[PDB]
C-alpha cells in the first residue's frame, strides 16, 4: 500500500488502471499518475543531467556573456515559476493546519518541482557565466516539462469541463499559470543571446558558423544551408570556406599529442611505449559520446518493427479505440526522428575525431622528421616516411567511423536474432543461415574480381605506355605512314583488356544478383520451414512483415562486419608503423655547444678538442680525434683525398653526426650550403631570401656578385621565375649558384661550404670566388670553412687543413706547406695530377552501348521490379488468409507461387546485370576505337597545340572510369530509383491519400539534392587540391632537413605545415557537414513518408486488410535508405558521366585529308632515282603567323645529291615537313613523276618517299617490328641493312639474332648505337630520300664518318636532300640550293658558290 496510500489517505484513486488509461474511448492519466510521474520525470532529468553538465562546463569555458534582456527575462521567469510552484505548497500547509487531511503527494511533488525550477534558473545563470549561447540541456528539459504539463493540462481541462466534477480552483489556477510560464520559457530557450565579450574571433572575418549557431540549428546542421545554396548559385573557391574551429586547428591539436607521447616515453624509461595508449588518452574523451549515441540509435532502431507489430494488431482488431493507431503512428514518427538525429550526431562526432587524429598525427610526424637522427632516417626511404601522412594518417581518419561497429554490429545481430526467435520460432535459423553463408560467397567473389582487376590493369599499363611513347613520336609515325599498324597493335591489347572485362562482368552480374535477391531468399527459407514444419504454424501479418523489417536491419551489421575487421587490421599495421617512426632516437641538441657571437671567450668561432663522430653507434667512427680551431673571420680550407672524411666535418659541426667523445663549440649564426643542392618548389627569388625582408640593394648586390644575372636572362620572368615542380629547367651549376646566393643573403657569421663550386666551371667559378667568398669577396670579413678539391684558389686562403682518412694531418698557411711539403706535396703531385551535364551525353553513351541492349536492360529491370512488387503483394494476400479448423488453406499454392515469383525475379536480375555489363564493354570498345581513329587521323598541329597530358589522361583515366565505374553506377542508380518508385506505388496503392502527400513532400522538398549535388562536388575538389600540397611540403622538407636545421628555420616550416594541413581541413570539414545535412533532410522525408503511410492506414483501418498495412509500413521503413542511396548515386553519376563527353571531344576537331582515296590511284613510279620538284610552293606554320616558305619554283630530274643551306629559322625544317605534305599547301603545288601529290590521299604517297629526323625514334618492341611493323620484307634484307649498318656481327652477338626486343627510343642501344640503328632503319626500308636535319652537329666524327662513307657506297645511288650546318660533310654534293628570308636566294654547284664568295661561302668561312 506504499504507492496506494501515497495517492490518498483512503487509497481510492489507483496509481494505474487500464480501466481509464488504455481501454477507453477517451484516455486520461489518473490523478496520482499525473501528480507523481508527470512531475517527477522532468525533475529527474534535470537533476541527473546537472552533475555531468556542470562537470563539462567547468572543463569548457567560452568566456563571459552580459546580462541582456533575454537572459534577464529567463531568470525572472524562473524565479516566478518557483514562487508559483511553492504557492500550492503554502496552500497545502494552510489546509493541513486548518485540519483538512491531505495526501503526501500534494506535499512532496510541489517541493521537488520548485527546487528543480530554482535549479533551472541557477544553471541558466551559470550557463551565461560560462558562455553558451543556445543551451541544449535547457531546451530538452523545457520540452519534457511542456509535454508532461500538457498532458496534465488536458486532464484538468477535461475534468473542469465536467458539469458535476469538483474543482480545486486554487491548484487549477496555479497550474495554469505554471503551464503558461513553462511554455514561454521553452519559446525563449529556442533563441540565442549575445556572443561572449571575450570573442577573439572578431579579427577573423569568416568564422565557422557552428561556433555561434543555435542548438536546433546544430542538430539539423542548418548552418551550412547558406553555403550549399551559394555553391549552386555560384562556384565555390578556397576564399569562401570558413575558418576552422580553434579546437580543430593544428596549433591546438598537435601539441597535446606531442606532450602525451613525450610523457609516455619518459614513463617507459624495458617496455616499449604504446602509441595506442597515447591516442586513446588523447582522443577518447570526445569519442565516448560516440558510444553513447550509437547505443541510443541501435536501441531506437528496433522501436520500428515493434510499433509496426502493434499497428498491425490494431488494424486486425476492430474493437480497439481509434486513437490507439494515432498514438502508435505518432510514436513511430517520433522514434524515427530521434534515431536520425542521434545517428547523425554520432557520425559527426566520429568524423571530427578522425579529422583531429589525422591533424595530430601529421603534425607529430612532421615535428619528428626534423629531429630524427641520421641512422633513423637512413633506415627507411623518404617515400615511406611520407606515407606516414599519405596513407598512415588517412587510415586513422577513416577507422574512426568504423571502430564502433565492432561492438554495435554484434549487438544489433543478437537483438535481431532474439526478436526473430520471439516472433517466428526457431525457423529463423533457415534465414540467418542463408545470410551468414552469403558473406563467404561475396568475399570469395570479391577476391576473384580483385585478381581480374589487377590482371586487367597490368595489361592496360602496356597500352598506356605504348600510348605515352607513340604520341611522343607522332611526327615520325605520320611521316613513315605507319599509323594503321600501331592502331592494330593497340586494338589487340584492347581486345585482351575487353576479355578480362567480360569475365569481371559475369562476376558482377552474379554479385548484384546476390545483393538484390538475398532478402527474398531469406524470407522464402524462413517461411518455408515455418509453414512446412507444423500445420498449426499460421502466417499472419505480424509474423511476416515484422520479420522482414528485422531481416533488413540485421542485414547491414553482417554485410559490413568483415570490412570493419579488415580496416582494423590495416590500422593495426599503420599504428605499428607510426609507433616505430615516432620512437626513433633524436639528435642530442647539447652535443654541439652553441654560443652567442657577443661572447668574448676567444677569438676563434670554431673550436674542436679530441672530437670523434660516427653516423651510428654500431658503425665505426669516421673522424678520429680531430682537434683544431678556426680564428674569427678566417678563411680556412680543408682539402684532401676524396672519401677521406673532409666532406663529413661540416656535417659533424652541424650536429648531424653523433658525437662519441670530445668538446666542440661554434659561435654566432651558421650558414650552410651542402654539396647536393636543396631547392624548393617556389620562385628563385623567394628561394634566395629564404623568408626574409627584401632589401633591394643588398639582393641586387648578392645576385650580381654570385653571377646569377646572366642566368636569369635565359629563363622568362627573371628572378620572379618560379622553379616549378622540382626544377623545371635548373641545372647543377644553377642549383649550386642559387644555394650559394641564399647562403650569402642570409648574412650569417660562420659559413660552412660543402664545395659549392664542384658543378661549376672555372671561369664563372673564379668569378664567384673573387666576388663572394675569397679575400676580395662579399663576405671577406666573416668566418668561412671551405671543403673543395680546387688547387688554383687554394693559395689565396689564409690557413689550410689537410685530411687523411678521418684524421688531421697538418694545418697551416699555404707558404708553410710549400716549405715543409708534407701531405700537400703528394696532393699537388698525385691528387692534383561545373554546370549540370547535358542529357545528350547520357543519350550518346546509351547509343554507344546500343539502343537494343539499353532497351533490353530497361525491360528486364522493369520486369524485375514488377516481379518483386507482385511477390510482396502475394505475401500480403497469403498473410490475409483465414483460420479454418486450426490451419490455413492454400498453404502449398501460396508457397509455390511465392517461390516462382522469387526465382523469376532472380533470373531477371541476373539477366539485366549481365546485359548492362555486356553493353558497357560494347560501349567501351566503340568509344575507344573511335577516339583512337579520330586522334590518329588528326594533323600534327593538334598534337603540338594540345599538351600530351590531356591525351594520356583521356586514354587512361576517362576510359578507365567509363569501363569500370559508370556501368556499375547505372546498376545502383536504377536500383535505388525504382526501389523508391516501388515503395511509393505500394504506399499509394494501399492508401491513395499518399498520392496527396507525395507532391508537396516528394518532388518539392526533394530539391534538396539540387544544392548538395552542386556543393559537395566542389568541396571534394577543393579537398583533394588542398590535400596534395601537405605531402608535397613534407617531401620537400625531408629532402633538406640538414639545411633547415643549419639555418634555424624549424619554426617556419612547422608553421607552414600547420597552414597546409589547416587549408586541407578547411575543405574537408564542410564536406562532412554537407553529408550530415543531406542525410538529415532525406531521412526527414522518409520519416514523414512512414508517418503518412501509417496514418492513412489507421484512418482506413475498416477497409484495409491488415496485410496491406504491414506491407505499406514495411516499405516506408526502407524508403529512407533508398532515398539516401539514390541521391548519392545520382551525384556520383553526374560527376562521373562527363568522361563520355571528354572521350568524344575530338570527334569533330579538324582531321587530316582522306588517308586512302582509291579513285585516282597512281602507278608504281616510287621515289627511286630521287627527284625533287616545286612550283611556287608556300607553307606557313599557322596562317596568322608569317609565311615560312614563299614561292619555291624548281624542277630537277632524279639521281642528284643536293643539300639545303640557310641561317637560323631560314625555312629548312619547314621544307622537310612540307615534303610529305604533312601541312596542307595553302598555295603552290608539288608534283612528282607527273602526279599532283597535293590532292591524292596522303597515305597513297607517304609510303612512297622517305625521311628521317635528327634522332629517329625507336619503339618498345621487337627490332623486327621496328624495322617493319608489317614484316613484309624478308629477314635476309634485314641482315643486308644490318651489314650496311655495320651491325650484323654486333646484332648476332645479341642473344636474339633477328627478334632482339628493342627498348623505347633506342634505350637498349647507346646514343651512338641509337643513331646507328636509325641509319639501319633508314637503309632497311629500301629508301631513296634521306635527311639529316641538324643531326650533323649531334653525331661524333667516327659514326657519321660511317654514314658518310655509306652515302659514298650505300646511298651513293640514293638522293639525299639534307640540311647540315656542318655542311663540310656534304660539300662534295653536286649542287646546293641556298634559301633565306623564307624564299630562295640562288642555286648552283658548290664550286661557283665558293668562287663567288657569296652568302654560302660566308657561312663556309664561319
Ligand atoms: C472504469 O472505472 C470503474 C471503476 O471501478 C470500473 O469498474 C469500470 O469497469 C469502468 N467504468 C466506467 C467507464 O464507467
Ligand atoms: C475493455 O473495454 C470493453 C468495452 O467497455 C469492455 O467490454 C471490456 O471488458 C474491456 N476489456 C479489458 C481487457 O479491459
Amino acid at each position: 500500500m506504499a504507492l496506494r496510500d501515497f495517492c490518498s489517505v483512503d487509497g481510492s484513486d489507483l496509481f494505474w488502471e487500464w480501466n481509464v488509461t488504455w481501454n477507453t474511448s477517451n484516455p486520461d492519466f489518473t490523478k496520482c499518475f499525473q501528480n507523481t510521474v508527470l512531475v517527477w520525470v522532468p525533475c529527474s532529468y534535470l537533476w541527473v543531467c546537472f552533475p555531468f553538465y556542470f562537470l563539462y562546463l567547468s572543463h569548457h569555458d567560452r568566456g563571459y556573456i552580459q546580462m541582456t534582456h533575454l537572459n534577464k527575462a529567463k531568470t525572472a521567469l524562473g524565479f516566478l515559476l518557483w514562487i508559483v510552484c511553492w504557492a500550492d505548497l503554502f496552500y497545502s500547509f494552510w489546509e493541513r493546519s486548518m485540519g483538512k487531511l491531505l495526501a503526501p503527494v500534494f506535499l512532496v511533488s510541489p517541493t521537488l518541482l520548485g527546487i528543480t525550477m530554482l535549479l533551472a534558473t541557477f544553471l541558466i545563470q551559470i550557463e551565461r557565466r560560462r558562455g553558451v549561447q543556445s543551451s541544449g540541456i535547457m531546451l530538452t528539459f523545457w520540452l519534457i516539462a511542456l509535454l508532461c504539463a500538457l498532458a496534465i493540462l488536458r486532464s484538468k481541462i477535461m475534468t473542469a469541463l465536467k458539469e458535476d466534477a469538483r474543482v480545486d480552483v486554487f491548484r487549477d489556477v496555479t497550474f495554469y499559470i505554471y503551464f503558461s510560464l513553462v511554455l514561454i520559457q521553452l519559446v525563449l530557450s529556442c533563441f540565442s543571446d549575445r556572443s561572449p565579450l571575450f570573442s577573439e574571433t572578431i579579427n577573423d572575418p569568416n568564422p565557422c558558423p557552428e561556433s555561434s549557431a543555435s542548438f536546433l540549428s546544430r542538430i539539423t546542421f542548418w548552418w551550412i544551408t547558406g553555403m550549399m545554396v551559394q555553391g549552386y548559385r555560384q562556384p565555390l573557391e578556397s576564399t569562401d570556406l570558413w575558418s576552422l574551429n580553434k579546437e580543430d586547428t593544428s596549433e591546438q591539436v598537435v601539441p597535446v599529442l606531442v606532450k602525451n607521447w613525450k610523457k609516455e616515453c619518459a614513463k617507459s624509461r624495458e617496455r616499449d611505449p604504446s602509441l595506442f595508449k597515447v591516442l586513446y588518452k588523447t582522443f577518447g574523451p570526445y569519442f565516448l559520446m560516440s558510444f553513447l549515441f550509437k547505443a541510443v540509435h541501435d536501441l531506437m532502431m528496433f522501436a520500428g518493427p515493434e510499433i509496426l507489430k502493434l499497428l498491425i494488431n490494431f488494424v486486425n482488431d476492430k474493437k480497439a479505440p481509434e486513437w490507439q493507431g494515432y498514438f502508435y503512428t505518432a510514436l513511430l514518427f517520433i522514434s524515427a526522428c530521434l534515431q536520425t538525429l542521434v545517428l547523425h550526431q554520432y557520425f559527426h562526432i566520429c568524423f571530427v575525431s578522425g579529422m583531429r587524429i589525422k591533424t595530430a598525427v601529421i603534425g607529430a610526424v612532421y615535428r619528428k622528421a626534423l629531429v630524427i637522427t641520421n641512422a633513423a632516417r637512413k633506415s627507411s626511404t623518404v617515400g615511406e616516411i611520407v606515407n606516414l601522412m599519405s596513407v598512415d594518417a588517412q587510415r586513422f581518419m577513416d577507422l574512426a567511423t568504423y571502430i564502433n561497429m565492432i561492438w554495435s554490429a554484434p549487438l544489433q545481430v543478437i537483438l535481431a536474432l532474439y526478436l526473430l526467435w520471439l516472433n517466428l520460432g526457431p525457423s529463423v535459423l533457415a534465414g540467418v543461415a542463408v545470410m551468414v553463408l552469403m558473406v563467404p560467397l561475396n568475399a570469395v567473389m570479391a577476391m576473384k574480381t580483385k585478381t581480374y582487376q589487377v590482371a586487367h590493369m597490368k595489361s592496360k599499363d602496356n597500352r598506356i605506355k605504348l600510348m605515352n611513347e607513340i604520341l611522343n613520336g607522332i611526327k615520325v609515325l605520320k611521316l613513315y605512314a605507319w599509323e594503321l599498324a600501331f592502331k592494330d597493335k593497340v586494338l589487340a591489347i584492347r581486345q585482351e583488356e575487353l576479355k578480362v572485362l567480360k569475365k569481371s562482368a559475369y562476376l558482377a552480374a552474379v554479385g548484384t544478383f546476390t545483393w538484390v535477391c538475398t532478402p527474398f531468399l531469406v524470407a522464402l527459407s524462413t517461411f518455408a520451414v515455418y509453414v512446412t514444419v507444423d500445420e498449426n504454424n499460421i502466417l499472419d501479418a505480424q509474423k511476416a512483415f515484422v520479420s522482414l523489417a528485422l531481416f533488413n536491419i540485421l542485414r547491414f551489421p553482417l554485410n559490413i562486419l568483415p570490412m570493419v575487421i579488415s580496416s582494423i587490421v590495416q590500422a593495426s599495421v599503420s599504428l605499428k608503423r607510426l609507433r616505430v617512426f615516432l620512437s626513433h632516437e633524436d639528435l642530442d641538441p647539447d652535443s654541439i655547444q652553441r654560443r652567442p657571437i657577443k661572447d668574448a671567450g676567444a677569438t676563434n668561432s670554431i673550436t674542436v678538442k679530441n672530437a670523434t663522430f660516427t653516423w651510428a653507434r654500431n658503425d665505426p667512427p669516421t673522424l678520429h680525434g680531430i682537434t683544431f680551431s678556426v680564428p674569427e673571420g678566417s678563411l680556412v680550407a680543408v682539402v684532401g683525398q676524396v672519401g677521406c672524411g673532409k666532406s663529413s666535418l661540416l656535417s659533424a659541426l652541424l650536429a648531424e653526426m653523433d658525437k662519441v667523445e670530445g668538446h666542440v663549440t661554434v659561435k654566432g649564426s651558421v650558414a650552410y650550403v651542402p654539396q647536393q643542392a636543396w631547392i624548393q618548389n617556389i620562385s628563385l627569388r623567394e628561394n634566395i631570401l629564404f623568408g626574409r625582408q627584401l632589401q633591394e640593394r643588398y639582393y641586387k648586390a648578392v645576385v650580381e656578385a654570385c653571377a646569377l644575372l646572366p642566368d636569369l636572362e635565359i629563363l622568362p620572368s627573371g628572378d620572379r621565375t618560379e622553379i616549378g615542380e622540382k626544377g623545371v629547367n635548373l641545372s647543377g651549376g644553377q642549383k649550386q649558384r642559387v644555394s650559394l646566393a641564399r647562403a650569402v643573403y642570409c648574412d650569417s657569421d660562420v659559413y660552412l661550404l660543402d664545395d659549392p663550386l664542384s658543378a661549376v666551371d672555372a671561369h664563372v667559378g673564379k668569378h664567384i670566388f673573387e666576388n663572394v667568398i675569397g679575400p676580395k669577396g662579399l663576405l671577406k670579413n666573416k668566418t668561412r670553412l671551405l671543403v673543395t678539391h680546387a688547387i688554383s684558389y687554394l693559395p689565396q686562403m689564409d690557413v689550410i687543413i689537410v685530411m687523411s682518412g678521418g684524421k688531421i694531418s697538418e694545418m697551416g698557411s699555404y707558404q708553410e706547406l710549400l716549405a715543409r711539403d708534407g701531405a700537400f706535396a703528394e696532393f699537388l703531385r698525385t691528387y692534383a695530377s561545373t554546370g549540370q551535364v547535358k542529357l545528350s551525353v547520357y543519350w550518346d553513351y546509351m547509343k554507344a552501348i546500343g539502343l537494343f541492349i539499353s532497351f533490353l536492360s530497361i525491360f528486364l529491370f522493369l520486369c524485375n521490379h514488377v516481379a518483386s512488387l507482385v511477390s510482396n503483394y502475394w505475401l500480403s494476400l497469403w498473410t490475409d488468409d483465414p483460420i479454418v479448423n486450426g490451419t490455413q488453406e492454400h498453404t502449398q499454392v501460396r508457397l509455390s507461387v511465392y517461390g516462382a515469383l522469387g526465382i523469376s525475379q532472380g533470373i531477371t536480375v541476373f539477366g539485366y546485370s549481365m546485359a548492362v555489363s555486356i553493353g558497357g564493354i560494347f560501349a567501351s570498345r566503340r568509344l575507344h576505337l573511335d577516339l583512337l581513329h579520330n586522334v590518329l587521323r588528326s594533323p600534327i598541329s593538334f598534337f603540338e597545340r594540345t599538351p600530351s597530358g590531356n591525351l594520356v589522361n583521356r586514354f587512361s583515366k576517362e576510359l578507365d572510369t567509363v569501363d569500370s565505374m559508370i556501368p556499375q553506377v547505372i546498376k545502383m542508380f536504377m536500383g535505388s530509383l525504382f526501389n523508391v518508385i516501388g515503395a511509393c506505388i505500394i504506399i499509394l496503392l494501399a492508401t491513395p491519400m499518399a498520392a496527396v502527400i507525395i507532391p508537396p513532400l516528394g518532388l518539392i522538398y526533394f530539391f534538396v539534392q539540387r544544392f548538395y549535388v552542386a556543393s559537395s562536388r566542389q568541396l571534394k575538389r577543393l579537398e583533394s587540391v588542398s590535400r596534395s600540397p601537405v605531402y608535397s611540403h613534407f617531401n620537400e622538407t625531408l629532402l633538406g632537413v640538414s639545411v633547415i636545421r643549419a639555418f634555424e628555420e624549424q619554426e617556419r616550416f612547422i608553421r607552414q605545415s600547420d597552414l597546409k594541413v589547416d587549408e586541407n581541413q578547411k575543405a574537408y570539414y564542410p564536406s562532412i557537414v554537407a553529408n550530415r545535412w543531406l542525410a538529415v533532410r532525406l531521412e526527414c522525408v522518409g520519416n514523414c513518408i512512414v508517418l503518412f503511410a501509417s496514418l492513412f492506414a489507421v484512418i482506413s483501418r475498416h477497409s484495409l486488410s491488415a496485410g496491406l498495412v504491414g506491407l505499406s509500413v514495411s516499405y516506408s521503413l526502407q524508403v529512407t535508405t533508398y532515398l539516401n542511396w539514390l541521391v548519392r548515386m545520382s551525384s556520383e553519376m553526374e560527376t562521373n558521366i562527363v568522361a563520355v563527353e571528354r572521350l568524344k571531344e575530338y570527334s569533330e576537331t579538324e582531321k587530316e585529308a582522306p588517308w586512302q582515296i582509291q579513285d585516282m590511284a597512281p602507278p608504281k613510279d616510287w621515289p627511286q632515282v630521287g627527284r625533287v620538284e616545286f612550283r611556287d610552293y608556300g607553307l606557313r606554320y599557322r596562317e596568322d603567323l608569317d609565311l615560312v616558305l614563299k614561292h619555291i619554283n624548281v624542277t630537277i630530274d632524279g639521281g642528284e645529291k643536293v643539300g639545303i643551306v640557310g641561317r637560323t629559322g631560314a625555312g629548312k625544317s619547314s621544307l622537310t615537313l612540307g615534303l610529305f605534305r604533312i601541312k596542307e599547301s595553302a598555295e603552290g603545288e608539288i608534283i612528282i613523276d607527273d602526279i599532283n601529290i597535293a590532292k591524292i590521299g596522303l597515305h597513297d604517297l607517304r609510303f612512297k618517299i622517305t625521311i628521317i629526323p635528327q634522332d629517329p625514334v625507336l619503339f618498345s618492341g621487337s627490332l623486327r617490328m621496328n624495322l617493319d611493323p608489317f614484316s613484309q620484307y624478308s629477314d635476309e634484307e634485314v641482315w643486308t641493312s644490318l651489314e650496311l649498318a655495320h651491325l650484323k656481327g654486333f646484332v648476332s652477338a645479341l642473344p636474339d639474332k633477328l627478334n632482339h626486343e628493342c627498348a623505347e627510343g633506342g634505350e637498349n642501344l647507346s646514343v651512338g648505337q641509337r643513331q646507328l640503328v636509325c641509319l639501319a632503319r633508314a637503309l632497311l626500308r629500301k629508301t631513296k630520300i634521306l635527311v639529316l636535319d641538324e643531326a650533323t652537329a649531334a653525331v661524333d666524327l667516327e659514326t657519321d664518318d660511317l654514314i658518310q662513307s655509306t652515302i659514298r657506297t650505300q646511298f651513293d645511288d640514293c638522293t639525299v636532300l639534307t640540311i647540315a650546318h656542318r655542311l663540310n660533310t656534304i660539300m662534295d654534293y653536286t649542287r646546293v640550293i641556298v634559301l633565306d628570308k623564307g624564299e630562295i636566294q640562288e642555286w648552283g654547284s658548290p664550286s661557283d658558290l665558293l668562287q663567288q664568295r657569296g652568302l654560302f661561302y660566308s657561312m663556309a668561312k664561319d
